[PDB]
RNA sequence: ACUGAAACUGUAGUAGAACCAAUCGGGGUCGUCAAUA
């Protein structure tokens, strides 16, 4: 189980696999460097639920999100999503605390 | 400036000899499963 900290989200593009560590760097080890936010975007789908304006597997996205907080580690939180084509409006302001992950502002 | 006639292409001969539809295979049995937050 701690080995799913050293995966980088990636995508298979023609003969190569490219990898997207998104804002965050990638460690020597693997994971996220010094501290740096997870590679991935949190969507929250299921306890709490960002639909478009549901996403499904492979939707091709545009979308704000917020640096958020818990434990020893950060992550982008989906703020509100669209298809790529479209526009997902206006920056947000300072997201909710939804529990223990807690809203830095950075968006 | 006188059509020849009459005559069974029949008679004898086994599409057959040899070749395995076969070779190997206990109706058997134990460790998880799942990926997030």
């Amino acid at each position: 189980a701690t080995m799913g900290l050293q995966m980088v989200p990636a995508r298979i593009e023609g003969d190569n696999i490219v990898l997207y560590p998104g804002t965050s760097r990638i460690g020597n080890n693997g994971r996220p460097a010094n501290n740096d936010p997870m590679y991935a975007a949190w969507l929250p789908y299921y306890q709490n639920r960002i639909a478009y304006d549901m996403a499904e597997h492979g939707d091709h996205v545009r979308f704000w999100a917020e640096r958020y907080t818990r434990g020893n580690f950060c992550y982008w939180r989906v703020r509100q999503i669209a298809r790529h084509n479209q526009n997902l409006g206006n920056r947000p302001e300072r997201g909710r605390n939804y529990g223990q992950h807690h809203s830095t502002g950075v968006i």
